[PDB]
């Protein structure tokens, strides 16, 4: 038996930023009251966690990262309701406390619980469940899933199908959710539409999918690295462009292109001047573009509001707008219906050991998700 | 009598930016084909007229200005349909062709043929129909109102009620359209939410109405002017803030002041600082912010996009969003069966001859609306 224990496992520990992750040996502590401590299965290598190591998100370090995971329960605290031991779960990064202004709001789902915001790299009530050699560790988005042991707070747990496969449906926890909810909730995408996404990584095939779901007519692939093409034409691009085959700035080309501008663009990069690019190729007076990219900490863009005084809607969102408690288990018993497809976007699958490995594959440009598997 | 010969009239040209107008003859040129002449009653004056005299608004000089107003049909060209000789009108500054992209879209009104995103200052077709001093002069935004007698596109005229009152409905052609639509039409405020309206001018104040008709529950009018806040409550602002009384920024205030944000928001100013203010103080994960002010030419706002990451939607628009010649009469005939009030924002009447005396009242900040009687 574990529970009520101290747990020593293995995780992969960030002690500073621009280094490989330490595989090493860490405690975690059992759960307090409404937390659950979670048996790691698989986790997907998102780009959000690349920022970290980057420094291109700030977060407090040492920290164990990794956000889009699925695994078992191993133990409840008290006053737990919501799980119990055995059952397979999704670690939310984005929370549902159910009680806040934003969770009671009919189109809210960036709960005021999150660690976004203001990172604090802990439990909600302010203290760590990690310690690596002696010191303690910082949690990530309430999750930290790049270890074989996490605890969570309830309100960052969703309960899933017990026959669920957790090598897929890990990819529900970010990368698949947040593009194909930025598509068919925050921008609503309507039926014969021309759709442009920017970026043809996890998220923004992602958003692919969900443009196609939404019976948009035209879906305009635009990536710097020709390679993504062919798998985004898979998944429902109608045209692929790279802005670096063209003289002209790339906002004209899709404005040509779309006869006018598109009804939807989507940012799936993180990049200032993408974002502007991706507002500007939208139809001006009615044009929709979401900004679903996380952008470098502290940098401003610049940009000419007549962009929105003739018309248009800028937006962006976390987590597809999906309240994440609410959403995430409907989408696992959808993706077992049949109702869309994830291996399309896993395109490596490696043990937990080879974390760096897996990063590696991502900054190449070679990989879309690699699952990590336990 | 005067079909088809040129018309001598008065007119106020503007020959010089940040000078007076020149009250003087013109000769206005009869219609062409799908071109209406109209015998003006009243105009408004806007603060985008007084845009094109500080050179806020760059458009063609020597010019015509004048956009808000209302007429009686002199004459029609060859082809018109739309309007016959003695109907009251009103000019469109945004036309609707129903022929483009934009008109044929059920939430676009941005038509176009419009002449606002780019100037030339010409009818359709490219030319004048003015002539002073025997040099050619611009048109603004296809109205021209600052003049006796008009002439303007089929696509740019709405035939309105018989019995209408012009000296009152003069002002649905720009002020109390743009702010009561960017409300009901363009933010589509809720029942029981809060707004926040920076700019207590007549397009603030017409926010305001409109957030009042939505059954907004609070109204946070904010103004550097609080002359301006007697007239604000009257329309239903339940609460006015200066910026100058405090030592926060006010998008804290109004942060703290709404428990984290308010619903929507509205920049009815036309700077760069307000527009980034007002978005962000809507709550950051589904809060909504419009512009409806006019930015200073060619400027860009610098702004961090987690502002939008969160949730949050940006967008603007012209006319409130309304397609202008569908809507125009409806407003009228709404006006007519007592819907709205005009009457709270029209401060000043004087003759047209005395245009700069009411240019000088809205500088100083003392008027919202004067209505000038040809
Ligand atoms: N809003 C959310 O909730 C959320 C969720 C998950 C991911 N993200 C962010 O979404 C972005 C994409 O994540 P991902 O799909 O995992 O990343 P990714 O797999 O690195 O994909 C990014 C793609 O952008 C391409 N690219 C880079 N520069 C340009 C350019 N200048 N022009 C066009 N294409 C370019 C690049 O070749 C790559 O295929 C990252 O910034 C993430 O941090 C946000
Ligand atoms: N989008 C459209 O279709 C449309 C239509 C009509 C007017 N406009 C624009 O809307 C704006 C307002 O027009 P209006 O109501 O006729 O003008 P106005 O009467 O000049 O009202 C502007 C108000 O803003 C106030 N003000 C100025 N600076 C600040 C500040 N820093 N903070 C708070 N309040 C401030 C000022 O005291 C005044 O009461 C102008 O920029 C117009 O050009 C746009
Ligand atoms: O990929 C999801 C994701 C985000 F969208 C962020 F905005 C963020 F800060 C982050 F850490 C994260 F993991
Ligand atoms: O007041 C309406 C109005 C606008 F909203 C503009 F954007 C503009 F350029 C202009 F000239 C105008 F008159
Ligand atoms: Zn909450
Ligand atoms: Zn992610
Ligand atoms: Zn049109
Ligand atoms: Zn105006």
């Amino acid at each position: 038996s574990t529970a009520g224990k101290v747990i020593k496992c293995k995780a992969a520990v960030l002690w500073e930023e621009k280094k490989p992750f330490s595989i090493e040996e860490v405690e975690v502590a059992p759960p307090k009251a409404h937390e659950v401590r979670i048996k790691m299965v698989a986790t997907g290598i998102c780009r959000s966690d690349d920022h970290v190591v980057s420094g291109t998100l700030v977060t407090p370090l040492p920290v164990i990262a990794g956000h889009e995971a699925a695994g078992i329960v191993e133990s409840i605290g008290e006053g737990v309701t919501t799980v119990r031991p055995g059952d397979k779960v999704i670690p939310l990064f984005t929370p549902q406390c159910g009680k806040c202004r934003v969770c009671k709001h009919p189109e809210g789902n960036f709960c005021l619980k999150n660690d976004l915001s203001m990172p604090r790299g802990t439990m909600q009530d302010g203290t760590s469940r990690f310690t690596c050699r002696g010191k303690p560790i910082h949690h990530f988005l309430g999750t930290s899933t790049f270890s074989q042991y996490t605890v969570v707070d309830e309100i960052s747990v969703a309960k899933i199908d017990a026959a669920s496969p957790l090598e897929k449906v890990c990819l529900i926890a970010c990368g698949f959710s947040t593009g194909y909810g930025s598509a068919v909730k925050v921008a609503k995408v309507t039926q014969g539409s021309t759709c442009a996404v920017f970026g043809l990584g996890g998220v923004g095939l992602s958003v692919i999918m969900g443009c196609k779901a939404a019976g948009a007519a035209r879906i305009i692939g635009v990536d710097i690295n020709k390679d993504k093409f062919a798998k985004a034409k898979e998944v429902g691009a109608t045209e692929c462009v790279n802005p670096q085959d063209y003289k002209k700035p790339i906002q004209e080309v899709l404005t040509e292109m779309s006869n006018g501008g598109v009804d939807f663009s989507f940012e799936v990069i993180g990049r200032l001047d993408t974002m502007v690019t991706a507002l500007s190729c939208c139809q001006e007076a009615y044009g929709v573009s979401v900004i679903v990219g996380v952008p470098p900490d502290s940098q401003n863009l610049s940009m000419n509001p007549m962009l929105l005084l003739s018309g248009r809607t800028w937006k962006g969102a976390i987590f597809g707008g999906f309240k994440s408690k609410d959403s995430v288990p409907k989408l696992v018993a959808d993706f077992m219906a049949k109702k869309f497809a994830l291996d399309p976007l896993i395109t490596h699958v490696l043990p937990f050991e080879k974390i760096n490995e897996g990063f590696d594959l991502l900054r190449s440009g070679e990989s879309i998700r690699t699952i990590l598997t336990f």
